[PDB]
Parts: structure tokens; C-alpha cells; sequence
């Protein structure tokens, strides 16, 4: 009697045990979902990481920049879940921007080739994944992507913020197409989560000023959030994604749900 | 094993079996919640209407314009649910604007006394209810109010739209206060629902032009919604309110969840 | 050859030489406009203050809570500017909220009578003034009101923020009506300006915590503004109002122009 | 005694006499500005078109996808305007999306190579142009780009809407950098203008359904605009750009000014 009992849900984006997607997968399994996982490049690592999930799930390779992987994906998923079965949910938890597009590297000095790669992986791939999987999704189904509110500019995040603005726009178009299948498409805009990469950045991996700026941003988030914000805890974010995967938000699509402690609603 | 098993939830705003609050109450009871109901003025009618709910619930009188009713409310609720018990949820489903403030009556011709009454009931009362009930709410609790997206002006709705803009602002402040109790505050912005009053209005009760305009607005909503919009079905709205009353959106506050078919995300 | 050469413009809201309206009036006169001024209650004071403007202008009494003043206003203006002449612009620079609705007085402790008075003066009066003056405005004309961005909640400002949310909604409806006369309606959302009252508040007139909070807010504004923000200088705000009064934004109505240093576009 | 007397302004994006940039250039010259023009690929055509402007202006080649053109641009401009002189304004009026990214070609069927080209030209180039020209701009200067409101999805516009969402984000970051030079950066979001390409599209060049949809969108715009919207008249848009190029919006940056008849403020 979990929130997601009987649902078949694909979860992308696990790379470490600090991945937001790891916690989405854990909570969904706790709530009765049957998962198919996708992973990029380091499949041995990902298998070993996902061995710590509450239940065993098949792992498929998916590089979203690889047209063959995308073209074969629906077939591979159907093989994993069995002929005649379809997916009820899809989680996009994929993002990347080359180091030239973040941190103390000046905003104007990011070459377009690097920005384009970041936008490919972080924004266009949400459309790619919906194209590939909508044909094997059930009516009432749900596609959910991860967002970081890009409505105002911020230090350090630079072109990744631009990629998120593009992702929000992409989501509104995906909703039009997904609606033809009876499927919802939405984003969860999370507050900052202290993943391995975010910890490295705060430690100065992309420069001291950038680290200092991101640290101030994290502190400001908890102070603005009327219920507080714990950047070391992905569970509230994972729960929100599961809410959208469930049957309990059936009239919400093309939209953005903020799992940020309410920080975006307060100026200070 | 309902979504709201064991929760104690107060539900305001039932007047007929077409009330959005009637459906919120029905769905919450289906999901295991224990309700306390509040009603305005016609308590005999409300008792008879609420006899059709899945479970019996106590009904308390609450006129939100009555300072004594508000001052006694927490005590009366505690009497109904038992000393030592607190509420886990509160639903504000209260709205009103005098006829001078809606329809074909020109926008400029609404006297301020009428507008002020509408704003009192529709916006300020969300703060009044939170003031009264926060002292008897548990941490992890949830306050939810009903909204109709007022970001753009519309024909006929006139000062009621202004009242909703004020309610959205009020909600952001209520969240600051509610956060001190570990409690969330949010609004559900619904698409149009064909209540008795909305049917009367479309039938011309506030003028022919106003009726025609609201009818065009309803038609436009279903056409813009990527998953469609059924104005005769309050269930998707009721489910969304229950989602916010549950433990599954624990990092969302001061915010607005759109149960509108995704219509607000599309231009056509 | 000023920006506003030949235009006849009514300017409300002067009370001291720190009033934003004083600077709007000064800049408009510098740019060739012919003014009619309106003042509330302290007409001797206002006359003496406005004697420091670059040119003499008639001063009319207008209490926006007084229905007789509003009913006679168009006639009195026509008397001042001459039969057969109409206004090309109208400036609403009027705001008030009783002390119970701002500062350290708890948000929940403002009586509705006080909030209603604040909303009457700060929001409803924008509609009242447009109703009174549209019949004596020329096509191509412009109505401009003063706003403080209320999209997110803030400390201390409390019910005044709610009143601004209502004013933004009112402006969108006023634009519908004003469009029938060929007239635009817009708001300028200014950053904080150190008027006499704002200085008193920062000095603690509405409590120490409230003062401290507003001071932090002012400091944050200059730090977020990509071009900086000088709270002691109303001239950039006055220039923006004049821009909207001119012929150079002829396709903008129901809208909000931000004269805030760009602060609202940045998170830090 | 024009609005822009004495200002030196670079204007990109003229290709035909229906180009929005043609009208921006004409109005700026009418208001006393000294122009430098940039053109892409068809320089003979552009020279002949710009011969119809009120005053002669030098024309420089600029393909924004060409790193050499961008690297030499400041030098070439300085040659055109004279050593020791700087620019006071810069107009970005550049946009493109391959046909696979617009019209009846399904949203999911646009190859990323095509989308990336569109985003390069339509969004990233706003940053490229600011990088190139900020070093030769005066304090008090102004950078302005053209936008089409992408907050909600629309039929047919597809990936061009995504590119505009990215441009809005890019503008907020450009404002941070431009502020260091005392320079403002803003976008004008215009309603639909019947350029040669828009006429071709409505005539079905990208499919019948797409044409029909864009035609309905244009009609809806005029009906929602409280002051109306004339898609055959670029002058109100050109005036708005000139407003931002002038000294009269000195506290607005990272922002978007809507020259759309107020259509975005109304639902119907
Ligand atoms: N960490 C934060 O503060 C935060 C805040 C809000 C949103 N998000 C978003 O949540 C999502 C998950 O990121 P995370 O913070 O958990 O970091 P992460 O590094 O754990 O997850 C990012 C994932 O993207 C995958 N990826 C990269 N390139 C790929 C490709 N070509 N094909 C397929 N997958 C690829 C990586 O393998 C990795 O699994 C991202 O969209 C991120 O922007 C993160
Ligand atoms: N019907 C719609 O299309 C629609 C769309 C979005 C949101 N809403 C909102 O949903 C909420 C419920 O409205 P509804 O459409 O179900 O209509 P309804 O008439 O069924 O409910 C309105 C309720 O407000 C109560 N009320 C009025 N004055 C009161 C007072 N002084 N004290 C206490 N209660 C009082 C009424 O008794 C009634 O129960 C309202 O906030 C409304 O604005 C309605
Ligand atoms: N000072 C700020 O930081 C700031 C920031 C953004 C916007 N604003 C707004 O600018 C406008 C002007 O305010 P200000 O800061 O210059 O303060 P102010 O006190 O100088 O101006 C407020 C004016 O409102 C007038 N007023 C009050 N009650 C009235 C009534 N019943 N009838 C007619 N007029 C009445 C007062 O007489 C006074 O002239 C207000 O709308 C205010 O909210 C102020
Ligand atoms: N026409 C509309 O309805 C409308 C509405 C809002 C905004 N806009 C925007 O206004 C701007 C001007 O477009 P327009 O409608 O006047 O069409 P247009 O075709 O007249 O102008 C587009 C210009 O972009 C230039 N361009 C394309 N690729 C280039 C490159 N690689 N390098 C340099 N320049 C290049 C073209 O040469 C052309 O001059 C665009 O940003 C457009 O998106 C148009
Ligand atoms: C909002 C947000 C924030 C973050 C940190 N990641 C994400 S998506 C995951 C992502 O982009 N991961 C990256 N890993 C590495 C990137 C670039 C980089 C280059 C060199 C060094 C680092 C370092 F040290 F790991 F931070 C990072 S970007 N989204
Ligand atoms: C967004 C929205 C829309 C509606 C119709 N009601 C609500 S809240 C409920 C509400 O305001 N109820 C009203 N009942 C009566 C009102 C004014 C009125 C006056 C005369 C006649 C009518 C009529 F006929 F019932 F429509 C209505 S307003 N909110
Ligand atoms: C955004 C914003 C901010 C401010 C300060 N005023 C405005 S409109 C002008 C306004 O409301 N003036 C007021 N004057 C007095 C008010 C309440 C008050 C009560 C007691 C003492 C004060 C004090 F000391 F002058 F600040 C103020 S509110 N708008
Ligand atoms: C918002 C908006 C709307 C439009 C029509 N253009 C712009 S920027 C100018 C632009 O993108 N021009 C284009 N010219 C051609 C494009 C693709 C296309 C391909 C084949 C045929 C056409 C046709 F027929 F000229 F419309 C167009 S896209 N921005
Ligand atoms: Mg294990
Ligand atoms: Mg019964
Ligand atoms: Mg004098
Ligand atoms: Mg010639």
C-alpha cells in the first residue's frame, strides 16, 4: 500500500549515492514502484551504487547524446519489463555543463561548443527522452524532470542557469505532446543539494570566488525558507517527485513544483 | 491505508453538493482523514448536505467576518476532536464578492464597501483562519486555500480577481508565520468549476455579456489544457488539495499549485 | 523641446520635498509639462512645498476616500486647465497603511478595518482616480501609478505588500477601461526610496526589529542591482514615470516597469 | 532635439524593409542618433535596403556564428566612428531557427544540430555581441535585444520559443557584466509583426496547420490588447527600443519591456 504500488517507473541520472536520482529511486521503491534504471558511461560504478537500493532493478545504458541509444531505448525497456507492459512514470534527473560554462570562468568566455553540449544534455534531452518513451507509456502516466529556479540570474551557475531556462520552456512543449497520450509532464525545482560535485565546487574546484558565492547562496536559501532548507537531505525532493509520479496531482502539467522550502516565495 | 490515514483536518466552505469543499471533504474521508467541518449562516442546509459524505463529521459555525466566532474557534475544534489532540490540516474554501464587484456591473462602479467585504471574506480571512488555528496544529501540518489564477485580467470576474491577487500575497505572509509551527501554507489554483453560482452566471444572472464571456473563458480553458479540463468534475481539484494535505509535498510552502489541466502554461 | 512639451499632466501625492511625487513633478516640468497638482489634508504645507517646483501649478484638494472630492474632480481640473482642454497624463503616487499593518506589529494582529483603509487608499483609489479622470483625458494619454514589487513576501512591509499585490491586479483592469479612451495605464515598481517616513521606520518608529529588517533589505537591493541602487535619489524613478507619460512607450499597458536598478532580476 | 541626439548606436538585423531593425534604425535616425549598421551574408541587398533610411550609415559585416567577425568587430566599429569615440547603444535584432525547429515539423523531430544553430544565433549571440562591444561603450549606455514572450508554449513557434526562453536568461547575465561598464541590458518583447517571413509562414510555407495556428494567434493578440495591436506596424516597437536606448529608463536592467499592446496582461 505504497503511494506508487504497481507502477512501473524509469529512473535516469544515478551516478553516486549523493545523486538526487538515487533518493528518488529509493523512495519510489519504498512506495511500491517497480523500477528500470538508466545510467551513463560508468555502468560498473552505477551497478555497484544501485545495489544499495531497497530492491534490485535492471540497469540500461543511456547516453542522451547518443541517437542509437535513444532509438533502441523503448525496445530495451520493454525487454526489461516484459512484452505487453508499459511504463507509468519517467524521471529525468540529468544535467551537465562544462567547466567553462560555470564558476569563475567569465560568463562571456564560455565557447559555444561547450554551452551547446550543456544545453543538449540538460534541456534538449528532456524532449529526447519523452520522444523515446511516450510510445510505451500508459494513460495517467507522468514524466518528471529536475529543475533549479532560473528566473533570476545568480553568481557562478552562469550557463547552467541558461540551460534550466531552456528546460522549463522545453517542458511546456513536452506537455503538449505528452497530453496526446494521457500523460503529464512537470519539473521539480529543488533548492541546492550537497551532491559530491556541489561539495567540490564549494571547496573551490571551479575557483575561490565561485565557491564563496555558492556558499552564500546556500546559506541564504535556508534563511529565506519559511520551513527551512537542509541541503544535506534529498528526501523532501524525492518525495515531491513521487507526488508527481502518483495519481494525486492529476490536473497539473507543463508546470513546475518548487521543493525549495518555500525560499522562492520570500525576499528575506 | 489512505493518503491521509489518521490525520485530523478542518474543512471550511461547504454550502451545496457542488461546492469544491464538498469534494475535498469526500476525497479526504475516502483517504482516511477525520474531519471537522465549518459552515456559514445556513447550518441546517449544510448539515443535510454533509449527511451525504462517506463519514459523519461534526459541523461548527464560522462566519469569518465575526471576530467572536474566530476567537472561540480553536476551543470549539478542540471540544470536537478531544483535549490533547491537534489538527494536521486546514482547508480554506471560502470566497465571495458582491454582485456590484462582478459581471456586467462596470468595474469602476463597484462601491468600496462592497469590494472591501469581498476582500475581507476572500483574502483577509485566510490570515484570520491561520491565526485562529495554528495554535492547535501539529508540526508537519498543512494549510490549503483555493485560488483562481489572477495574474492576467479577465472579463466579468473583475474585483474577485483583485481579491485573488490579494489572497496570493496573504498566503506568502501566512507561510512565514506557519513555518514557526512547522506548518506549510499553500494555495490550489483551480480551473473553472461549474458550481451552482457559476451555472447561474453563465445563464446570465449577472448579465448576458458577462455570461457569454465566462462561457468563452471555460471553453478556452479546455482547449489550452494539454490534458483537457472538465469543469463538471471537481475530483482532480480535490485530489490536489489532498496531495498538499499529505506528507508528500513537505518542502513546498508560500506557494501555488495549479490544478487547471496545465491551461496556464499554454497560450493556445 | 522637453520630453513632455505641451502635455497637461495631473500629479497626486506630494506631501514633503522627499515625496517621490515631488521629483516626478519637478522632472515633468523640466521636460515642458503643464501640471495640475492634487494634495491631501495639509494643503497649506503642500502649497509651501510645491512653491519650490520649477514652475507654479494649481493645487486641488483630493482625499481619495472622499466620494464628493472624486465626483467634483474632473470639473475642478477643467476649471484649472480651461474649458476645451483635456489631460494627457495622470500620476497616482498615493499610498498608506496604518501602523498596525506594518512593522513589528504581528501580521495576524492587524484589524481588518485598518487593512481595508490601507487597501482603499493604496489600491482601490487607482481605479477611483481613473474613473474620475478618463472622461477628461486625450487619446494617446497615460495613467501611471507607483508600485513596490510584492511578488515575494518581505519582513515589516506586511499588509502594505498585500495592498501592492491588489494594486497590480487593479492596474490590469484599469488598462481594459482606459484602452476604450485610447489611454495607457501602467505602474512603476521602484526600489526603496528614503522618504521621511522610510527614514523614521529605519530609525525604529515601528519597532527595532522592523527597522533592522528594512535596513538589511535596502542594503541587499544595492548589492543585487547590476547598475547599483541609490535610495537617496528619486530622479531615476521620476525619469521612468516621465518615460511612461511620454509618447515613447506607446504599446505598453496593463503593465509594470521596474525602476529598481535591475535588483528584481538577480538573486544575489 | 531628438530623443537620441548625439548618441552613437550600432544596429544589427536589417535584411529587408520589413525587418523590425529597419524601423528601429529609421526612428533612431529621426531622433538624432548616429548609426553603425551590421549585416549578415547578403551585404549588397542590405546596402540597397538601407539606402532608404533617413541618413547614410556605414554597414559592417557580422555573422554572429563567425568568431573572427566578432573578434574584429570593436576595431571595425572604432574605424567607422573614429578613434576616441565610443558607442552609447547597441541593438541586437537577430533571430533564426531552421525549419525543422518550427511549424508542422513535429517538436520531437528537430535534430539537435538544427536547434543548436538556432540557439547560437538567437540567444548565445546576445552574449557574443555584448562581449565584443562593451569595451567600446560609454557609461550610461544601453544594449537592447528583441524578444517574443516565451512564458507559455504556443503552436508552431516550437524551438524558437525555447530559444527565446534562453535569450531572456542570457539577458539577465549580460546585465551583470554590462553593469561593470555603467551599461544597461534589456529586451523588448514585441507582439507579432508581419515581416516577409511571417507572411510566408501564415501563407503555409511551414505547413497549413502551422499557418492557421499563427493566424489565430495574431488575431487573438489584437483582441486581448487593451489598446489594440497592429501587426503591420513596427513603429510602436521601434519607439520602445529607442526609449530604452535613451536616458529616460536609467534604472532598468536585466529586464523585459513588453511592446505588445498589453496583450500579455489579459487572458481575454
Ligand atoms: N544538486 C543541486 O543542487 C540541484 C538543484 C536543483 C536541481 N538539480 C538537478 O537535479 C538533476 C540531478 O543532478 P544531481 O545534482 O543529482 O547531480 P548528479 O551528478 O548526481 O546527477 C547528474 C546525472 O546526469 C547524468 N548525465 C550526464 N551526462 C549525461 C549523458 N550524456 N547522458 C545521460 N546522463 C547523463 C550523470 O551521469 C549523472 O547521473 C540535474 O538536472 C540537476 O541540474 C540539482
Ligand atoms: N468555482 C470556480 O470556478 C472556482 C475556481 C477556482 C477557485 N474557486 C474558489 O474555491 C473556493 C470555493 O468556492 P466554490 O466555487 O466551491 O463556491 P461555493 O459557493 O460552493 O463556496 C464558497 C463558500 O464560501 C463561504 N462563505 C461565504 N461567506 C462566508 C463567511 N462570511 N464566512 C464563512 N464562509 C463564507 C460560503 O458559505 C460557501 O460555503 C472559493 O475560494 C472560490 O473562489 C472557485
Ligand atoms: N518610498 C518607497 O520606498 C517607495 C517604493 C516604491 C513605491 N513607493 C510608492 O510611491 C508612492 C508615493 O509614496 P512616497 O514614498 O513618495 O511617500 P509619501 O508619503 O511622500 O507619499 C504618499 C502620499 O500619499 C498621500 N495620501 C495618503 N492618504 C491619502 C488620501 N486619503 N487621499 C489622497 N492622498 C493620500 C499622502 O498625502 C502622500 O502625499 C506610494 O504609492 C508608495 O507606496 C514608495
Ligand atoms: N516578427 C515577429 O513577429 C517578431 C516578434 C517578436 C520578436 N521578434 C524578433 O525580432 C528580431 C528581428 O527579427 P525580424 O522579425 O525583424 O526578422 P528579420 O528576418 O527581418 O530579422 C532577423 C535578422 O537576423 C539576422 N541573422 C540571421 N542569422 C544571422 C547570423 N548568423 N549573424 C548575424 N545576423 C543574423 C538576419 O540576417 C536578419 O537580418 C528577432 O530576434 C526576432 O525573433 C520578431
Ligand atoms: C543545478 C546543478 C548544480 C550542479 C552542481 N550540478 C547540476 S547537474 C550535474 C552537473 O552539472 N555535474 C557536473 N559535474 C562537473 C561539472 C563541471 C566541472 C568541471 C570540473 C570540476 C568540477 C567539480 F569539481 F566536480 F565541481 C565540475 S558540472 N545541476
Ligand atoms: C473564482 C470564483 C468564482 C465564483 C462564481 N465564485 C467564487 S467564490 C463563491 C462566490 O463568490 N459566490 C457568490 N455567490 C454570489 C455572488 C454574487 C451574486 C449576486 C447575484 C446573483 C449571483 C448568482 F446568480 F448566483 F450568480 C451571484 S458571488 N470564486
Ligand atoms: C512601499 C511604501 C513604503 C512606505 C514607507 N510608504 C509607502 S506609501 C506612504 C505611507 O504608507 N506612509 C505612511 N506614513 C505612516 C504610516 C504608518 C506609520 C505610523 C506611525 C509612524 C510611522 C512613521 F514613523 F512615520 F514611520 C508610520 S504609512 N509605500
Ligand atoms: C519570433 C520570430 C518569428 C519569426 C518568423 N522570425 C523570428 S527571427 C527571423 C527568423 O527566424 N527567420 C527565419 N527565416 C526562415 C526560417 C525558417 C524557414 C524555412 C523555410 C521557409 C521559411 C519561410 F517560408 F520563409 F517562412 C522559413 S526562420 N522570430
Ligand atoms: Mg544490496
Ligand atoms: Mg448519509
Ligand atoms: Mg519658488
Ligand atoms: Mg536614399
Amino acid at each position: 500500500t505504497g503511494l506508487l504500488d504497481g507502477k512501473r517507473i524509469l529512473v535516469s541520472g544515478i551516478i553516486t549515492d549523493s545523486s538526487i536520482a538515487f533518493h528518488i529511486a529509493r523512495v519510489a521503491q519504498e512506495q511500491g514502484a517497480q523500477l528500470v534504471l538508466t545510467g551513463f558511461d560508468r555502468l560498473r560504478l552505477i551497478q555497484r551504487i544501485t545495489d544499495r537500493l531497497p530492491a534490485k532493478a535492471p540497469l540500461l545504458e543511456l547516453d542522451v547524446q547518443n541517437e542509437e541509444h535513444l532509438a533502441s531505448l523503448a525496445g530495451r525497456v520493454t525487454e526489461a519489463i516484459g512484452a505487453g507492459n508499459k511504463l507509468d512514470g519517467v524521471v529525468h534527473s540529468i544535467g551537465f555543463m562544462p567547466q567553462t560554462g560555470m564558476g569563475i570562468n567569465p560568463f562571456f568566455d564560455a565557447p559555444y561548443a561547450d554551452v551547446s553540449k550543456g544545453i543538449h544534455i540538460s534541456a534538449y534531452s528532456y524532449a529526447s527522452m519523452a520522444k523515446a518513451l511516450l510510445p510505451i507509456m500508459n494513460p495517467g502516466g507522468s514524466i518528471v524532470g529536475m529543475d533549479f529556479d532560473p528566473s533570476r540570474a545568480m553568481p557562478a551557475y552562469n550557463w547552467m542557469t541558461v540551460a534550466k531556462s531552456a528546460l522549463e520552456s522545453v517542458n511546456r512543449f513536452v506537455a503538449r505532446e505528452a497530453g496526446k497520450y494521457g500523460v503529464r509532464s512537470n519539473l521539480v525545482a529543488a533548492g541546492p543539494i550537497r551532491t559530491l560535485a556541489m561539495s567540490a565546487i564549494v571547496g573551490g574546484a571551479l575557483g575561490e570566488e565561485a565557491g564563496a558565492q555558492i556558499q552564500l547562496l546556500e546559506e541564504g536559501w535556508d534563511q529565506r525558507a519559511p520551513i527551512g532548507w537542509n541541503m544535506k537531505d534529498a528526501t523532501p525532493v524525492a518525495k515531491t517527485v513521487c507526488a508527481l509520479l502518483s495519481d494525486w496531482l492529476p490536473a497539473t502539467t507543463g508546470d513546475i513544483i518548487y521543493a525549495d522550502g518555500g525560499a522562492h516565495t520570500q525576499l528575506l
